[PDB]
């Protein structure tokens, strides 16, 4: 069926499936070997002695080859899809990598398995946009304080969960191959139990863009010395494959995200709800503000009620909040010769057709008042009285009432009688 | 002061006096002896022979012309001023002698003096226009049949009581000095005893000009010398100046023309008319107890001009029928009275004040329409809105700002 509704058709806070929103995806880094093709030593270690090794980086040999597409493909501990940067990019300078998901993920979090020895400094940064603006995530270094500015491990309060907490933590060289690096956005925050009901941390999940900055490298003896290897040396990152799971953010109001117009990602949103999260929602269902969807209730907008006449609404907080916070839409450009906040009465010119439901098109017939008998031509719009003249009466002002007799002019039609 | 009302100020019927509308005005004559000088001859008598004379008559010697002008100035018993004709004007030549009133008198008696003997055979016309139209009025003769085609002595029937009658009354030669021939415009007519309710005989009576025509003369002797003329000492014309009951002088006008001085609020020559606005009943003739003035129109100061329906008197229980027209000061109505669609009766100020009718201040907001009750200028609130402008939330009802919806009610 929908996991958006229930077996009796009513709505529940639904949530798309949790994947690795970077499987397959494209990586945009600032380093690879390749071009130009050079060497580089890795050390193997065999019971105790070691003996580093040397191989060649050829740009064009899929069989000695570290393009980034072996980050996000398909990894096998058997045998792994290792990605190589440069010779020596130490300190200042750094590797980045930079994943666009194209759509907003909720992020759970973001692991890194190195093939060579984890970095000693590196930085973890989202976008809450599409690419503008990016923001602090998580840090490892040796030196928080030293590098990153940073406090080591920060301690996390409600006061500001949104910290980046730095730490030195998993920042060691052993395991020199195979090591992870594993973030998880909700450990140590205040309020994760109580997610639904903690914007602060939707706020801090959700993202668009991962940035991944190379700051340190660890190194040994071997750096000056003299046999420095000038032509590629073995000290380099290297990264096999690059996580980072989550859920499309709809805001719970979306089983799943596909594909749009223009091929890009985006909720299948219900509940009545629109927008690439399902953050704004549906035309005329403007009655009653968009709230998230949570696990008690589903909240989802309502549709504006306008007796059905109008087509077009609109929410006003006001009429919100003053009505309880239940009903805050009117409805706009009453067709059917009405209006009103729902276009309950009948405009100027017209009146309530009572015999006929407030629901029906002609429950607002026009007045049709008499030529002659009439002193006006606006009836009552509650009763559609016309306004009669002296000896006139009635509704329509078509007869005279009792004392008073019918005659032939147009401007004095009844007339006393003593 | 002014007899067409009472000392309450009530209208009631006024006249004209009782006057020789002959007495100054020139009559017109076709026959007047002068004309290249000749002479007549007056008869006598002494008993048994007829004793003549023979005296000239000059068309410029003061002792001796006879004019037109000696038939309507001072009249005296002595020294009487005659006019004469030209001798020998015998059948079927005629002298004709017309008068010009200028105004419709009603004629009450046409009277001559005859210096000569009265004629065989006289005719009296009228004209109700002015000289255009001549209508028979009385025939003198003593063959009627034969000369004016009239029966001579027939009866005036109420369905014909403007008939003219020929008559050998007044027609002898009895008296050749002094002869009287009066015709009374209500002799024979028999409805004269209610002339005042008799729009048959006031027509009748009624007439701008008057023409009297000689036709035949009584040649006296059977004896040339023939010298047989007509000659009239005092012409006299006797009537009131025709005005309805609503006037009691006869005056000159902004043209120079003789009017009535037309009171009871009508207008016209003859006060024949209504003034203007004053059309809420039908114009009638002054009767003795009645007076009947016209009414103004009652538009509550509010409309220059009315207009007079019949059938709005009638159903009226003829009491009023006057319309309104061009209903001004945002106002419409019969008499103006009500405030015409977007505008309300200030009860305030007076139905008469200019501003009698107020216009719909409405509330844009707080109204569902912009046309106020006319009566009571509430104006079509909405919702929780009360108040004759819709101004104000009603109790329980809370302000917002949202314009569709003002009022929202509390919890
Ligand atoms: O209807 S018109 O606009 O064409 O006015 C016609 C002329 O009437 C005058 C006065 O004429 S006068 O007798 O020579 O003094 O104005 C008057 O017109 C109407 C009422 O008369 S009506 O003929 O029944 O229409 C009034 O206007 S309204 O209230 O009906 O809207 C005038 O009042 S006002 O001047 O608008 O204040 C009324 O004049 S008043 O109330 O006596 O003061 C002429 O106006 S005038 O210039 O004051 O003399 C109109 O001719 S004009 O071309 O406007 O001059
Ligand atoms: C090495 O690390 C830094 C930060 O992690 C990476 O970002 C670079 O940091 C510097 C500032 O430390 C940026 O410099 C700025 O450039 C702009 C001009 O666009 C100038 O207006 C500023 O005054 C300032 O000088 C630098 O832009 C930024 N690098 C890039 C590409 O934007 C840095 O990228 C890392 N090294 C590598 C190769 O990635
Ligand atoms: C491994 O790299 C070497 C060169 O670095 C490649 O050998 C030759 O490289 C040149 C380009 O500089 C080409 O013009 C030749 O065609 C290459 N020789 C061949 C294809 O036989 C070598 O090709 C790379 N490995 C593989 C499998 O192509
Ligand atoms: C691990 O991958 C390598 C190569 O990717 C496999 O060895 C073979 O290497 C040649 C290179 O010319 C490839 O054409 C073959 O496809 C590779 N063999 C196979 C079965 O894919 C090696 O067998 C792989 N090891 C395991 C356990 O899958
Ligand atoms: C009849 O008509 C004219 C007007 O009077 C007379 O002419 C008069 O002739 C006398 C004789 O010379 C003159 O003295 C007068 O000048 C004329 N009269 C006037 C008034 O001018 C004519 O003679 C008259 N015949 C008689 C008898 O009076
Ligand atoms: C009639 O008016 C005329 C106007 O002149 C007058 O005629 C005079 O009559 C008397 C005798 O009656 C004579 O003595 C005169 O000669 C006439 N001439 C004048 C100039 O007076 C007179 O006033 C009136 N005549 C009569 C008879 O009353
Ligand atoms: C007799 O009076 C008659 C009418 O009563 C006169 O005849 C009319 O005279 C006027 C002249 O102003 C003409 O306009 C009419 O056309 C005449 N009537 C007809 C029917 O022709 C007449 O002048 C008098 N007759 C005589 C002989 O003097
Ligand atoms: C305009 O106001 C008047 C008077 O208020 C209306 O006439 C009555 O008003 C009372 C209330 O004031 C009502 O209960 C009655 O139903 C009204 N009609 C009668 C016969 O009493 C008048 O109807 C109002 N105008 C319009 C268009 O309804
Ligand atoms: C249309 O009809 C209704 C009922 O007659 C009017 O509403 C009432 O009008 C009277 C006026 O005297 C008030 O006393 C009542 O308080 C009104 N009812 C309520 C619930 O407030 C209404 O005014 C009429 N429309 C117009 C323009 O007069
Ligand atoms: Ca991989
Ligand atoms: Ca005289
Ligand atoms: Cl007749
Ligand atoms: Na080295």
């Amino acid at each position: 069926p929908d996991p958006c509704y229930d077996e009796h058709g009513l709505p529940r806070r639904c949530i798309p499936d949790f994947v690795n929103s970077a499987f397959g995806k494209e990586v945009k880094v600032s380093s690879t070997c390749g071009k130009p093709p050079s060497r580089y030593c890795v050390v193997t270690e065999k019971g105790e002695e070691q003996v580093r090794s040397c191989h060649l980086c050829n740009a064009s040999d899929p069989k000695r080859a570290h393009p980034p597409s072996f980050l996000t493909d398909l990894n096998n501990p058997h045998n792994l899809t290792c990605w190589q940067s440069d010779s020596y990019v130490q300190y200042p300078h750094n590797v980045t990598l930079t994943l666009s998901l194209g759509k907003k993920f909720e992020v759970t979090y973001v692991s890194l398995q190195f093939c060579s020895p984890r970095p000693e400094s590196m930085a973890i940064y989202k976008s809450m946009d599409y690419g503008k603006t990016w923001v602090p995530f998580q840090f490892y270094s040796t030196q928080c304080r030293k590098m990153y500015n940073k406090p080591s491990r920060a301690a996390i309060t409600k006061q500001n969960e949104q910290e980046a907490i730095c730490t030195d933590s998993h920042t060691d060289v052993r395991p020199l191959s195979g090591g992870l690096i594993a973030f998880s956005t909700l450990d140590g925050r205040p309020t994760a139990h109580d997610f639904d009901n903690s914007p602060v941390l939707q706020d801090w999940v959700t993202a668009t863009d991962i940035k991944v900055t190379f700051s340190r490298l660890h190194t040994f003896g071997d750096e000056n010395e003299d046999d420095s290897e000038l032509a590629r040396d073995s000290y380099f990152y290297a990264v096999s494959d690059l996580q980072v799971g989550g859920r499309c953010k709809c805001n719970g109001h979306a089983s799943r995200c596909v594909r749009d117009r223009d091929d890009n990602l985006v909720c299948d949103c219900k509940h009545n709800t629109a927008g690439p999260e399902c953050d704004r929602c549906k035309p005329f269902h403007y009655d009653r503000p968009w709230q998230r969807a949570t696990a008690r209730e589903a909240n989802e907008c309502v549709a504006c009620n306008c007796n059905l006449h109008a087509r077009r609404c609109r929410f006003n907080m006001e009429l919100y909040k003053l009505s309880g916070r239940k009903s805050g839409g009117v409805c706009l450009n009453c067709r059917h010769n009405t209006a009103g906040r729902h276009c309950h009465y009948c405009k100027e010119g017209f009146y309530r057709d009572l015999s006929k439901p407030i629901s029906h098109r002609k429950a607002c017939k026009e007045c049709d008042c008499h030529p002659v008998g009439a002193a006006g031509q606006t009836c009552n719009q509650t009763t559609g009285q016309c306004p009669c003249k002296d000896g006139v009466t009635g509704i329509t002002c078509n007869r005279c009432a009792k004392g008073y007799q019918q005659s032939r002019s147009p401007i004095a039609p009844c007339i006393k009688i003593p």
